[PDB]
């Protein structure tokens, strides 16, 4: 909508107060004009028609229970935009400041969040399995990273290419969570999963097998569920990424960690310069090797650690 840029205040899903960028034109809308062509947050009103209505508020204060998922979707889309721009010099998901659109209050009791090819979509959860999913910075950043991937490598969402697609979303979802630097970890979705259970998450990058996912190629899933295991086999790549950053010894193979910033540089370059729609895990190793060679040199520690990490998870 055309209007003037304003700054509202509200509370997110976990009860934290934050300032949000809004636009005033009769109402105050969740439209942030400070980032690219805008960040826009919509109310799906418990239905499944998308995007729904651009979020309108009479007083620029967003402290109602019903407001909290919107506050966080909007705010965390901003953080994710800032990460890509400031860390990777990328302007929005398409690299040309595309508008970022999100809908909250999708359906009733909906225990998921997704990128639909055009926008973000967040359920409220059923209150037991999940609370509203935009409360998780890693979740927001995971979903927006699918838009990045779709515009860049274009990894097909099935089988090994799909597991790479998922891992890239977990990797950058986690790196955004560290960038924001509130309560960061190498777990996925802990802040919105199972409010009645402390210390769990959907997936772990540090130990995928904690939640039943493979941590070595020899344990890969080859059945048909989950688009050929895209959220299962992502554990193999997530473990490799974790080892590259943090180091460790895994199945007897020792990796020297090179830290999060270099992990991010290597995988961002692989995603944007080397991966293709049909890349498999072997091809990802090659892309990450080439990317680290570009950035650091063929005889670098960084290249060595990339190779050691893929070796550790059985990917040649
Ligand atoms: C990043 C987390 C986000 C919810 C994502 N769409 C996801 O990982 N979903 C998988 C895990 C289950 C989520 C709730 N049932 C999924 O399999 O869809
Ligand atoms: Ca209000
Ligand atoms: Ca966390
Ligand atoms: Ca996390
Ligand atoms: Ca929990
Ligand atoms: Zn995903």
């Amino acid at each position: 909508i055309t209007g003037t840029s304003t700054v509202g205040v509200g509370r997110g899903v976990l009860g934290d107060q934050k300032n949000i960028n809004t636009t005033y034109s009769t109402y105050y809308y969740l439209q942030d004009n400070t980032r690219g062509n805008g960040i826009f947050t919509y109310d799906a009103k418990y239905r499944t028609t998308l995007p729904g209505s651009l979020w309108a508020d009479a007083d620029n204060q967003f402290f109602a229970s019903y407001d909290a998922p919107a506050v966080d979707a909007h705010y965390y889309a901003g953080v994710t935009y800032d990460y890509y721009k400031n860390v990777h010099n990328r302007l929005s998901y398409d690299g040309n400041n595309a508008a970022i659109r999100s809908s909250v209050h999708y359906s009733q009791g909906y225990n998921n969040a997704f990128w639909n090819g055009s926008q973000m979509v967040y359920g409220d959860g059923d209150g037991q399995t999940f609370i509203p999913l935009s409360g998780g910075i890693d979740v927001v950043a995971h979903e927006l990273t699918h838009a990045v991937t779709d515009y860049t490598a274009g990894l097909i969402y099935q089988n090994e290419s799909g597991a790479i697609n998922e891992a890239i979303s977990d990797i950058f979802g986690t790196l955004v969570e560290f960038y924001a630097n509130k309560n960061p970890d190498w777990e996925i979705g802990e802040d919105v999963y199972t409010p009645g259970i402390s210390g769990d998450s959907l997936r772990s990058m540090s130990d995928p097998a904690k939640y039943g996912d493979p941590d070595h190629y020899s344990k890969r899933y080859t059945g048909t569920q989950d688009n050929g295991g895209v959220h299962i086999n992502s554990g193999i790549i997530n473990k490799a990424a974790y080892l590259i950053s943090q180091g460790g010894t895994h199945y007897g193979v020792s990796v020297v960690g090179i830290g999060r910033d270099k992990l991010g540089k290597i995988f961002y370059r692989a995603l944007t310069q080397y991966l293709t729609p049909t890349s498999n895990f072997s091809q990802l190793r090659a892309a990450a090797v080439q990317s680290a060679t570009d950035l650091y040199g063929s005889t670098s520690q960084e290249v060595a650690s990339v190779k050691q990490a893929f070796d550790a998870v059985g990917v040649k």
